[PDB]
């Protein structure tokens, strides 16, 4: 294997061997490819369209790579709650805040995520430590109910792939990466993906792993499930995927405006988490508890109606009990006491 081969290939816009990719993701992962040889990889297989095989391969290498969390300290159905990132609109951390939530009602969290306000800097905005290692995130995992695996932490080699992504700054293949490589390897996810086109293929990486996954894309492009309209689903459930459209005033909730939604800097973003933590009503509130539902969901078909009133019903009553308030106060206070 090699360069040329690799890129003539995709320039050719011709999919790819089995197992070029994967060498490919490893010679970048391991500091052998130059940055020219990175950002053109990226770019060709970002113009190709990426097959799921294809983004398999690099999610696995990255994985290879990953610090793992020790033997046994994750739960079977451990979730996560991460988007892809990049819709371009600035919202609060619905993902974090629906993390929080679930964690609340129960269910083991174990959330992969990343500064930019982004998830990582909100949290940390908030008290919490992101900086964790594989030992500490399980020993919060324990005894919390959640952990967050901070990418750059546990994803080391992926250093010389950042740097080149900063670089060029168009979203690439290398985009689709970050909800694909939760070092905990959970089995379950709440997948947000801000690019329409690539959604069935990230809903295809879950599907060959056998994860039980809603990979979301609003109809808004936000990588959440919006509120300001209906979501596309695609919805991944014994290593098959179904696609949906999915409304909210199903279940009575109200039509936001995205603007409502719209977040700030990392104090902004963390207060927004402290008033809908705290009971504050209003659209914030909804579309967490609405994405916070859908994680549950995802959570449940490690065994759908049915599944999202119960999760509805248990993400409502996780922040109105003050659990979810407390178990960020819980979190914080593990996070200060080493
Ligand atoms: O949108 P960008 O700033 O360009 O970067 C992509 C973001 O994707 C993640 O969202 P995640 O689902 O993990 O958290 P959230 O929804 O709570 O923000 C995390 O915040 C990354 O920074
Ligand atoms: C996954 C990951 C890993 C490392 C080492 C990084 N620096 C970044 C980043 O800057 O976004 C991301
Ligand atoms: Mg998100
Ligand atoms: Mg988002």
């Amino acid at each position: 294997p090699s360069w040329p081969q690799i890129l003539g290939r995709l320039t050719d816009n011709r999919d790819l061997a089995r197992g070029q990719a994967a060498w490919a993701m490893d010679q970048i992962m391991t500091g052998n490819a130059r940055p020219a040889q990175i950002a053109a990889f990226a770019v060709a297989m970002t113009m190709k369209a990426p097959t799921a095989d294809e983004v398999g391969e690099l999610a696995g290498v990255m994985l290879s790579h990953a610090h793992p969390l020790p033997a046994d300290t994750v739960p079977d159905d451990a979730v996560d709650v991460v988007g892809t990132g990049g819709d371009g609109v600035n919202t609060v951390n619905l993902s974090t805040m629906a993390a929080i939530v679930v964690a609340a009602a129960g269910v083991p969290v174990v959330k992969h995520g990343n500064r930019a306000s982004g998830g990582a800097d909100t949290l940390e905005a908030l008290g919490v430590r992101i900086d964790l290692g594989p030992d500490l995130v399980a020993r919060s995992l324990a005894e919390v109910g959640i952990g967050f695996c901070f990418a750059p932490r546990f994803h080391p080699s992926y250093r010389h792939a950042a740097a080149v992504r900063r670089e060029i700054g168009v979203p690439t293949v290398f985009n689709l990466l970050g909800p694909l490589t939760n070092p905990a390897r959970p089995r379950a996810g709440l997948i947000g993906c801000a690019f329409a086109d690539l959604a069935e293929v990230m809903a295809g990486v879950f599907a060959a792993r056998r994860s039980s996954v809603l990979v979301v894309h609003g109809d808004d492009g936000l990588d959440e499930l919006t509120t300001t309209t209906t979501s596309t689903i695609w919805r991944v459930a014994a290593g098959s995927v179904d696609k949906l459209t999915f409304d909210p005033a199903g279940f009575g909730f109200a039509r936001a405006q995205l603007d409502q939604l719209a977040g700030g800097d990392a104090q902004a973003n963390a207060a927004a988490v402290r008033a809908v933590l705290g009971g504050a009503r209003g659209p914030v509130r909804d579309a967490v508890v609405l994405n916070a539902a859908g994680a549950i969901v995802a959570h449940a078909g490690l065994s759908w109606l049915p599944a999202w009133e119960e999760g509805l019903r248990r993400a409502s009553a996780a922040i109105d009990t003050g659990a979810a308030e407390q178990l960020l106060a819980r979190w914080v206070r593990f996070g200060r006491q080493i």
